[PDB]
């Protein structure tokens, strides 16, 4: 009913959009590998009612037109893909990855996903499988029953020592796979990614070298949000949230006040 | 059907325009490199009923005429192309420009579209492109995937890290475009400004020289909308709106008291 | 000179309702003054009609 | 009697559906799995009285016509199918589906009603039914009275565990069912909807393949509804609702000029 | 009178039942062997004006 | 341009497009003197205070000119004959249309 009516509604739900990816941010203040997001905002398009330079009387040009923004709108939802901190725990089957890189698992529908989450477990069988929902690892890594203990080195080879035999027995190989845009993957929930057109092809190899990051065992990559910061934004936000909702409450009182009046 | 019935509706259209600028700098309070819009007042042509000057009697000529005006209106919505403050962040593909000068990206249709913004990212295939809708970069800045770190200098000379190499990769070198007159750009949206007659012709160049700002990376510039000011313009423009409204109500009565009456 | 396509966005009308109510006022006034021609020409045949 | 009055009492008329239906969102803020909706306004038909493009005189044609609208009316609700937040539970009956599909419940009368709510529970006969009028959901899981946990996995395989005995026993399978159009479905009530010619074909499959989605046990989908647009949407409606009161006063006291005057 | 006035009616009913149910438990957080309860919302039936299909 | 081909001149300025893009009337659809022809390919106009139609075109700068409009003056416009549809015609007692740029004179 009137313009500023609904360029209010854009900014108020811009907002709304930017507070629901901090509070996201906030509730996963310590889920492990776990990469925080920030709204980015643009403008609308902008009514053309003067046009700016247009010839108005020869020899010279309207310098600046009068154009109407629509709004503002949040466009996309960037993933900051920076690492995280690294926590020390007594566990021998989580592992990190120092620098770039993706653990792999097997999907139900059959697809590989990507997580940076390195709690690992076994299952019945054996098999090396995430701590979650028990997708197993690609490639397949199984622990032999008669393993005493369980080391992954640096190059991700994984290797057990069998009460009666010196030196490990390799029973596996750990693969990582690098995005050049990590933050085009679509994240699936549960800690998972799956690849996109604007991520780009996965690209595999040994962990350590040409340019894929280091498999660290007994170790943790915790989320990468600050919380000073994720609090900071949620105050401007929220003021820059009323400042929109006073300009419905004042287009209000005016279509009020021309009804009882006009 | 009366003069001040057609003058308090110039009235009442330029404090609706005047709102809705002001609705869309709110808005956009925290879209990042947003120039905020004033809208720019000016009365409309005075009906000459008695000429000030013309001679009534000789020796003698009217100090003051008879000259009715036609109302007012918004002729131009003024972009203040004013600096605004610099948000520090950890990303390394955003950059910002310290003065004058306007990123450059290739619009879809071929042309060439400049940006405040400085929010960047890269796509499938590494290109540094805008974190919006996409648009590389011009000239495009492809990161190889044999780099470990990117830095943007000063100068906008764009460098990458190669592994086993001790030795910078210069694999770019970023020009900025500036305008005489950046208010006459036209707002497409999306961050994007065109040029236009009034704009004058785009200078391009080294982002440090000739008057060009400086390269900023790791940093982000805000918007320079003034919530302060803005909502005191509100309140000032709703009350003016409400001022045509009355003299509107009256001369509405003053037409239905002459109805019955004569 | 096409327009391009933008998903999840809906174009709202471009109606002004505060024009739309004054304008409601003039168009008001001048319909009743119209009928003060007509009915004072009503009075004005009927007039006639008493005295001719 | 006057064109006006019909005109806008169809915008009387419009706009009271339309607060019905955000009354209607208002009132299932809370319900589980509650789609919200959006009323569609289309303008009436067009009374013909000039034609546009009929040729006034030769080599000149009407630019315009003087075509009259009829008013306006409310011509669809439609069901916004986004999906909404989940809630974490601790009962392990509740179940939510992420992504497409629906669980199917079989009414009192035969057939299979369609529910997004997911809170279930058991009847006296170990039944999976639903918690609301108790209705058995399809496929029939009839949990054994030896069991002392309950688990669904991802692709709907429910299992339990009986006392004593290893190995979780399969007690039965979850299957989905999907539409092409869920806007089209028939809302029943009870958080059911029905089939109808245009919701499309009953899809049933396994929640995880073929585009379908996943079942996600101990979590609940809440509703929709964003009670930051149905405020504002109120305010619009009553708003244009008062609106279109004024021409029908108008044209009252229009009418009753003409019948004191004429 | 006015449909939206019985349809918002009904959301204050359910909310008051809601209220009261948590009510109830912050009532008996020491009664020894208590169990909470949880109220489920429903929707109601819906005015067939326009059939969608 | 009448359509018998006579100019009429009118201080109505609700103007329009035929199919053909030439600048009309809003009612009866006449053509305004001198054809002001608008392209296809513009996205906005703008009339410039001495009656130049310019076009802004996508991927050009500096607005395209397409025409120039000139207005009629008359030393009696008091003397032209209303012919309806805001239209005036000129008559003898009206005087000598004087035709130029819409500012000058």
């Amino acid at each position: 009913m009137h313009p500023a009516l609904w360029v209010s509604k854009t900014g108020l739900d811009a907002q709304q959009t930017n507070i629901a990816t901090i509070s996201n941010n906030l509730a996963n203040a310590s889920t492990v590998g776990y990469k925080k997001s920030r709204a980015v905002f643009e403008d609308l398009f902008y009514q053309n009612i003067n046009q700016p330079g247009g010839q108005s009387s020869q020899n010279t040009e309207l310098p600046s037109g009068l154009m109407l923004g629509a709004g503002s709108k949040v466009v996309a939802t960037q993933k900051v893909h920076t690492h995280g901190n690294a926590q020390t725990t007594t566990n021998a089957l989580d592992m990190m990855v120092e620098g770039d890189g993706f653990f792999q698992v097997t999907l139900p529908d059959g697809n590989i996903g990507y997580t940076r989450n390195g709690q690992f477990t076994l299952n019945g069988e054996g098999t090396l499988v995430t701590s979650g929902s028990g997708y197993p690892v690609e490639p397949e890594i199984v622990i032999p029953e008669d393993a005493i203990s369980i080391t992954v080195g640096t190059d991700g080879e994984v290797s057990v020592r069998v009460r009666g035999q010196q030196d490990n027995q390799v029973v596996g190989q750990l693969t990582i796979t690098d995005f050049v845009n990590p933050g085009g993957l679509e994240p699936i929930g549960q800690n998972l990614y799956l690849p996109t057109g604007a991520s780009g092809d996965p690209q595999e190899g040994v962990p350590g070298l040409d340019g894929l990051g280091e498999i660290r065992q007994s170790m943790l990559e915790a989320s990468n949000v600050n919380v000073t910061e994720e609090l900071v934004n949620m105050i401007e936000a929220q003021r820059v949230y009323e400042m929109n909702s006073k300009v419905i409450s004042s287009v209000d009182k005016m279509m009020s006040f021309v009804n009882q009046q006009l």
